[PDB]
């Protein structure tokens, strides 16, 4: 019944030395952090410590010259920092960034420990840099390294090969490195619900598109669901994992459950454009919480509003904690483009699911 927390404020020394004005704040984890404490739930959770990752760890996804332009950052000077930073997608590094990367991915790790030994139910990771835009060989989108694809991987280490892993991605950006990474992969079940746009938005591939459901072995357990024709909700989200997401995820049947959870995606967030509430996200943790027994680990993405992140994610964490959900409104209607895009998914994953029809 217990719930894990891990927080660590040393995460917070990753910066942005050209523009401290940056969405990708330090703050970004610590005013989730005080809001914890201020909405009682901090105390009412088992204190999960937080550790570096090790090299040998991160080759569980990332490529050895990845592992070492990012960790060699780590004594640069600030004008090699800048341009090792412009080699990448959207990416700034200071000489805490490799440091707090590590944290975050060993933050996950120890989580996932937790988790899988019985020494909690349910956990959540407030970390910093975000991982899911990080793919095997590059830095993208203020990711470094793949915190979730690597806790997947890690979770599987300490149990076994085949560890069936259901990883959602609720992001509002589209986890392009945790799709590529278990691409060929039918025993981590990729899930993901993001803004598109037709490829009009980031990160502009169409990699994230509902026909891309897997190669080989992998064709279904990748599941794109893109929205289309501007702003989402809980209408929108809440009938994707109705029709979708929570279907194809029972048919999976996972024994551990990962979410991708950006808050980007939220009411009053200015990157993604989305309202999704508190409430809705509420919802979202409670349905999941259906799944591998309750095993979930809820990990920490984007979202730059620091007060609709912080109130969102403490939501999750009381769902976690097992406190009622509060009331949703208005789910009805959709936007006829939401309807569709489920409409594809569904027609693109109904040869691999049988759930779905
Ligand atoms: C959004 C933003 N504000 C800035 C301020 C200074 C420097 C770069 C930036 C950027 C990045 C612009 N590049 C495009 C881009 C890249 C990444 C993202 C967010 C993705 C994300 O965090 N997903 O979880 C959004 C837009
Ligand atoms: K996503
Ligand atoms: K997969
Ligand atoms: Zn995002």
């Amino acid at each position: 019944p217990i719930t894990g927390l891990v927080y660590d404020q040393r995460m917070m020394l990753h910066h942005n030395m050209w523009d401290s004005h940056h969405p990708e704040l330090p703050q970004r984890i610590s005013r989730i952090f005080s809001r914890h404490e201020e909405l009682r739930l901090l105390s009412r959770c088992h204190r999960i410590p937080a550790r570096l990752a090790t090299e040998e760890e991160l080759a569980l996804c990332h490529s050895s010259k990845h592992i070492s332009i990012i960790k060699s950052s780590e004594h640069m000077k600030p004008r090699d920092l800048n341009r090792l930073g412009d080699e990448y997608n959207s990416i700034f590094i200071s000489n805490e960034s490799y440091t707090c990367a590590l944290l975050a991915a060993g933050s996950c790790f120890n989580s996932a420990q937790a988790i899988l030994t019985g020494q909690v139910r349910n956990a959540v990771a407030i970390v910093r840099p975000p991982g899911h835009h990080a793919e095997k060989d590059t830095a993208c989108g203020f990711c470094f390294f793949n915190t979730a694809a690597l806790t997947a991987r890690y979770a599987q280490s300490i149990t076994r090969e085949s560890l069936r892993v259901l990883i959602v991605d609720w992001d509002v950006h589209h986890g392009n490195g945790t799709q590529h990474i278990f691409e060929e992969d039918d025993s981590v079940l990729y899930i993901s619900l993001h803004r598109y746009e037709d490829g009009a938005f980031f990160p502009n591939s169409e990699d994230a598109n509902y026909d891309k459901v897997g190669l080989g072995k992998g064709r279904g357990y990748n599941v794109n669901i893109p929205w289309n024709g501007g702003k989402m909700g809980d209408p929108e989200y809440m009938a994707a994992f109705h029709h979708l997401v929570m279907p194809i995820a029972r048919e999976f049947a996972p024994e551990l459950v990962l979410v991708s959870a950006g808050f980007d995606a939220a009411r009053g967030d200015p990157l993604g454009g989305f309202q999704v509430t508190p409430e809705g996200y509420a919802h979202l943790t409670h349905q999941l919480m259906s799944l591998a027994a309750g095993r979930v680990l809820i990990i920490l993405e984007g979202g730059y509003n620091l007060t609709s992140i912080s109130e969102s994610m403490s939501m999750c964490t009381s769902m976690l904690l097992g406190d009622s959900p509060p009331s949703l409104d208005h789910l009805t209607p959709l936007k006829t483009s939401a309807t569709v895009s489920i409409n594809n998914v569904l027609r693109a994953h109904a040869p691999f699911w049988s759930s779905l029809r």
